[PDB]
């Protein structure tokens, strides 16, 4: 996350962690048992983590639990990155409590102009690298296709959406892929890609959540 704040220790209780030796994307909890993630996150052996703030250390309200089946979504195209979905189930169910919660699935699409907030551990420079250790925070608009259909380079199909400044300066990056975008309450939106970080008339891309609530449904539904 470039130009955001710290969000402070479980304040984003549906922000997961996942962590192959190391944090390599975000993901949020939409129930006990299942996380939705980027499908351009996939991985084998990957352990979801619930409860972070600092992931380089233990602090009490942390909850390990590995995957036991990955769901990418049947039409994922890793060139385009249209389709940019993944469903993750845990091995064993979640304990929910007050740091550790699920988000809820949108019954319907937002709409431009509305603010939202975007969380993860990636990198905090638009020029360079940087790291932190403490989850991140980010109030971002959502953007009218108009302004970005014309601002991305690459081709933005029906199911994203561009949120961020055109200025630059705010915006996801590196290892926040995956993370979530919550929007009047619900999960609007999944970290999916950009052209570099916080670059001028340079969005950020999101997998737009809404046209996916019947195959996750259906999907939790018979796995
Ligand atoms: C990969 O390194 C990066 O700095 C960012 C990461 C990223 C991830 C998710 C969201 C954002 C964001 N801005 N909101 C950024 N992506 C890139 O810079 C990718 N752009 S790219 O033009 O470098 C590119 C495009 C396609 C391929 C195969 C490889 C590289
Ligand atoms: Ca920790």
């Amino acid at each position: 996350i470039v130009g955001g704040y710290t969000c402070g220790a479980n304040t984003v209780p549906y922000q997961v962690s996942l962590n192959s030796g190391y944090h390599f994307c975000g993901g949020s909890l939409i129930n006990s048992q299942w996380v939705v993630s980027a499908a351009h996150c996939y991985k084998s052996g990957i352990q979801v983590r619930l409860g972070e703030d600092n992931i380089n250390v233990v602090e009490g309200n942390e909850q390990f639990i590995s995957a036991s089946k990955s769901i990418v979504h049947p039409s994922y195209n890793s060139n385009t990155l249209n389709n940019d979905i993944m469903l993750i189930k845990l091995k064993s169910a979640a304990s929910l409590n007050s740091r550790v919660a699920s988000i809820s699935l949108p019954t319907s699409c937002a709409s431009a102009g509305t603010q939202c907030l975007i969380s993860g551990w990636g990198n905090t420079k638009s020029s360079g690298t940087s790291y932190p250790d403490v989850l991140k925070c980010l109030k971002a608009p959502i953007l009218s296709d108009s302004s970005c259909k014309s601002a991305s380079s690459r081709i933005i199909t029906s199911n994203m959406f561009c949120a961020g400044y055109l200025e630059g300066g705010k915006d996801s990056c590196q290892g926040d892929s995956g993370g979530p975008v919550v929007c009047s309450g619900k999960l609007q939106g999944i970290v999916s890609w950009g052209s570099g970080c916080a670059q001028k008339n340079k969005p950020g891309v999101y997998t737009k959540v809404c046209n996916y609530v019947s195959w996750i449904k259906q999907t939790i539904a018979s796995n």
